[PDB]
């Protein structure tokens, strides 16, 4: 139920 910087 998230998320990280990705590209
Ligand atoms: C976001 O960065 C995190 C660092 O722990 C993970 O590498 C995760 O896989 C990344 N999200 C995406 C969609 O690449």
């Amino acid at each position: 139920p998230t998320t990280t910087p990705l590209k």
